[PDB]
């Protein structure tokens, strides 16, 4: 009736819970999100140091809609009694999966770095 | 006909164009998203170390459907030839509003940090 976790991020997962940590390694992949290159347009943008000189106002590439395509090593299919640690944006592309989870309420060190995490999240 | 870009992020944007870079000011300000605690539940996790063994599964909090309810300094009114340089995020979260763009195309350092985008962002 408990589900094995599996690590679908490349980072490990620290949980910090009650009972004390609980570490997912990472997995041996690099994950890569497949975005389309969304319709490239310029946008007019005044230099800062020259607010008011539209002279020297710089044309900005400005992407409009970037869309995603699905992830490069695909999502493993569903297996009873088995959840799935993945990012939230992946999770939110995948609102059908009630298996997948992200690591949530993080704890930093010092240095910024996230050294656990002390719930997990998921879609309602 | 040029706009003023209005930086609504902590940190300085550093667009790299051809034209060479153009810097904007981080602003003075904590951003916080007001997020609202979902429906609190429970999790029943194996160990890793213990893969088989249910006596010794952890009891892991999962917080079900975390929603958006704004952000703490709200966002400034439109104004006529400003754009607000936000998060993505931030952006996705306001689809009505046509003047919001994000940092895009990130150009990370040696060490991770981003040093620049090559373009700026926006929705559809």
């Amino acid at each position: 009736t408990p589900v094995t976790l599996v690590n679908l991020t490349p980072h490990e997962v620290i949980l910090h819970l009650d009972g004390g940590p609980l570490r997912l390694p990472g997995a041996d992949v690099v994950p890569r999100l497949l975005l389309s290159e969304g319709r490239q347009e310029t946008l007019a943008v005044y230099d800062p140091e020259r607010p008011g000189e539209a002279a020297v106002a710089r044309e900005v590439p400005i992407a409009v809609g970037a869309t995603w395509l699905g992830i490069d090593p695909p999502l493993p299919e569903p297996r009873p009694g088995t959840v799935y640690v993945t990012s939230r944006v992946v999770a939110e592309h995948f609102p059908e999966r009630t298996d997948l989870v992200w690591p949530d309420d993080l704890i930093r060190d010092a240095d910024g770095q996230v050294v656990g995490a002390r719930r997990l999240g998921c879609l309602p």
